[PDB]
């Protein structure tokens, strides 16, 4: 913020991003989330062998 | 084979294909062979989550 200026939505969002970065724990578990591209690729192969 | 003709390698191969078709059992197990494209796609995702 500047005495003569006017704050923009972009600066407000980048500051909000730093707040969300603090919510991220310094150490976290690498819990694997199955991607849809991988999920369906496996399902297609399983259906190819009739399973 | 024809009295005036001469057999070609293509006809001999198509006849050999029928012999190999007889080796295929009428009923068989759908044993799934993991494709390289699927094998590496899974390995890439596992390495992406650090595993």
């Amino acid at each position: 913020w500047k005495k003569g200026k006017t704050v923009s939505i972009e600066n407000l969002n980048t500051v909000t991003d730093k707040y969300a970065a603090a919510l991220v724990p310094k150490r976290k578990l690498a819990l694997p989330v199955l991607p849809e591209g991988v999920k369906k690729a496996v399902e297609d192969f399983a259906a190819s062998v009739g399973q």
